[PDB]
Formats: C-alpha cells, structure tokens, sequence
C-alpha cells in the first residue's frame, strides 16, 4: 500500500513538492508560505538544526556551519575532481571519510558533526515530506523524485539512499527535463517530436535536448554550466550597490558579513519583483555603521547589470542542436524550466534564438520538474 506517493524536485538550490489531488497536480507550500524551499541546512547556539528558508534567512557571522549545494557532492567520491573543485567555493568543511566527501559543521555547544551528502539531501527530503504530510493530514511513504539528466548509477542511487534515510521509499527516479516534459503533457503526443529544455536556476543551468516517440522519451544531447544562474545574477547587483555606496559614503560594505547578507536578500526579492514590474525599492534599516539604505533598481539597470550572462546561455543550446545533429527549425517544442526563466529578458532572448518561436507556457518554471513527479505519482497512487 503506497498511499499518497509524492512527487519531490531535490533542487541543487530549492526544491519543490507536488501532490495528485482531486484530479490535478497541486504544489503543496511548506510551513513559510512558499511553493518551493531552499535546499540549505544551519543550527542554533542551542543546537537546533533548521531546514528550508529558516536555515537560509538565519542571520549569521559564520557560514561555515551552513550547509547547501549538497547536491554538487551526492554519489561522488572524495578524489573526483569535481569535488576537488567544489570545496574551493564551500565555505563548510569537506572531509574524506569512507571514500566520500562527508560535511563536517559545528551545530552549537562545541558539538562537531560529520554528515555524508546523502545525509544532508535526507534533510531537505525530510522537509519535503513534512511539507507533504502537513497538506495531506496524513504520513507520507513512497516518492517519486527527480534528478538530473547527467546523473550516473552512484548519483541516482545515492539520491535513493537519502529518500531511504527519510523515510521515503524512492519508487521512481526520473530525469529533470523529461519531468518537465510530462508536466506539459508533451509525452501524450502523437509522432516524433524533438523536444529542447531550458533549464536556467538558481546556481545551475541545464540544456537538454529530448525526444519523444510514442511515449518514451530519449535524452539525447545535454549541456549547460554548472555554476550559472540566479545567483550569479544577484551577484552582478550586490557589485552595483557596494561600488554605489563606496561611491557615496567612502565606506566598503564587505568588511561587515551581516550587512552583506541582508543586501543580498532584499536583492533577490527585488529582482523577483522585477520580473513584473518596472521598478524596485530596496531598502535595510542600520545597514553599516548605523546607516540606513534606501535605493531602487530599475528592470532596466538590471538587464544592463547581466546582459553578458544572459546571452552566455545561448552557446549550450547551439551545442547540444551541434551535438544531436539538428538545427533550429528542427524543434518541435522549447519548454522553459527554472526560477531564473521568470526573468522577461531571458524569455525574450530564447524566443529570439528560436525566431520567433513560442516556449510552452502556463506551469510556473520553478514548479514544472515537481509537478512532472507529481503527475508520475498520480498514476502510482491509482
Ligand atoms: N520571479 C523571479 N524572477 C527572477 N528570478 C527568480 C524568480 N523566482 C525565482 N527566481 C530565481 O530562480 C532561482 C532558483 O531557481 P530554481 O529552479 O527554483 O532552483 P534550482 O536551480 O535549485 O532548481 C533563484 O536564483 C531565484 O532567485
Ligand atoms: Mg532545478
């Protein structure tokens, strides 16, 4: 009996849970309000540990003791050079331990913890599920949960032993773009169909070029980079407005941790308000040294701020088209995938690389791989 089986996105940086109910998939909101949850751990002096936006909006003088991108490590061992090359960006400990790169933190009190990736990704599963039992009024069993396109056996199974750790009986791991894919309804389609994901997030980007033939889908060609995204995008701003004061107060903003944490959030509010409306403000009372900040970014200034960026990714989609043997006019269906495709200008420039063509439209970016899971566990419920 697998009761209500869930559909999970284990994001790299948020993740995301849907539900069939009542004859339609509904992406369930956890216990802040929101549709989707930052994959991030922290702790209390007390020694509390805290999941989700809690974990991400705790204030902090250490970040050391944070734990995020625990996605990036999953089912690698400690000498794969992409882990070699992660642990340069993280500001937490990464220690070799049975061959894997297991996160060491102090939580509070003095008290050292190692945890394996999958340990930490078992975490946000464990929220997930919580998020899921707490819309539903009951436990929660069995999974379905998404990854990406590139995994291999270790990654895949190591994303099943996190669910296991959980509580959660993985039943299917499907692909990222396909799940996407199947939350358009593209794999109950007639004929042969060529199928290009874009998948532009908060600290990764994915392209991916599908087919699908009477129902089964294909991963035939993926590119992207593995750190481009949103993140990078708040980064261009947070320089804007640290050059700005320097500019105004003589002051540099980096000497205090805080104060360079409380930018970035109301940063990434702004730009989030950006992708539907002209205009916004930000502003962080006592910001440094006392002062207040009060200043607006326009969408223009924003676009300005990351149009480099913005058509970097273009060069990952003109390889996969190269590596699968096609050419523009042979896409059938664009589907955009990742909070960042909210942007107007990213959309624009797609549409504009595709002359013209319109993507799929109508299942918010940042939802569309949970919901695909969701639709796959409808059927598994019955
Ligand atoms: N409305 C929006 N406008 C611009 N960016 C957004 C919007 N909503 C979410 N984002 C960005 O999307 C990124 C997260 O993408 P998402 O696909 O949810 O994460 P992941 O890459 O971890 O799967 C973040 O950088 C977030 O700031
Ligand atoms: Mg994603």
């Amino acid at each position: 009996d697998v009761g209500t089986v869930v559909g999970i996105d284990l994001g790299t940086t948020y993740s995301c849970v849907g539900v069939f109910k009542n004859g339609r998939v509904e992406i369930i909101a956890n216990d802040q309000g929101n549709r989707i949850t930052p994959s991030y751990v922290a702790f209390t002096p007390e020694g509390e540990r805290l999941i989700g936006d809690a974990a991400k909006n705790q204030l902090t003088s250490n970040p050391e003791n944070t734990v995020f991108d625990a996605k990036r490590l999953i089912g690698r061992t400690w000498n794969d050079p992409s882990v070699q090359q992660d642990i340069k960006f993280l500001p937490f400990k990464v220690v070799e331990k049975k061959t894997k790169p297991y996160i060491q933190v102090d939580i509070g009190g003095g008290q050292t913890k190692t945890f394996a990736p999958e340990e930490i990704s078992a975490m946000v599963l464990t929220k997930m599920k919580e998020t899921a039992e707490a819309y539903l009024g009951k436990k929660v069993t069995h999974a379905v949960v998404t990854v990406p396109a590139y995994f291999n056996d270790a990654q895949r199974q190591a994303t099943k032993d996190a669910g296991t750790i959980a509580g959660l009986n993985v039943m299917r791991i499907i692909n990222e773009p396909t799940a996407a894919a199947i939350a358009y309804g593209l794999d109950k389609r007639e004929g042969e169909k060529n199928i290009l994901v874009f998948d532009l997030g908060g600290g990764t980007f994915d392209v991916s070029l599908l087919t699908i033939d009477n129902g089964v889908f294909e991963v035939v060609a993926t590119n992207g980079d593995t750190h481009l995204g949103g993140e990078d995008f708040d980064q261009r701003v947070m320089e804007h407005f640290i050059k700005l004061y320097k500019k105004k107060t003589g002051k540099d903003v980096r000497k205090d941790n805080r104060a360079v944490q409380k930018l970035r959030r109301e940063v990434e509010k702004a730009k989030r308000a950006l992708s539907s409306q002209h205009q916004a403000r930000i502003e962080i009372e006592s910001f440094y040294e006392g002062e207040d900040f009060s200043e607006t970014l326009t969408r223009a200034k924003f676009e300005e701020l990351n149009m480099d960026l913005f058509r970097s990714t273009m060069k990952p989609v003109q390889k996969v088209l190269e590596d699968s043997d096609l050419k523009k006019s042979d896409i059938d269906e664009i589907v955009l995938v990742g909070g960042s495709t909210r942007i107007p200008k990213i959309q624009q420039l797609v549409k504009e690389f595709f002359n013209g063509k319109e993507p799929s439209r109508g299942i918010n970016p940042d939802e569309a791989v949970a919901y695909g899971a969701a639709v796959q566990a409808g059927v598994l419920s019955g």
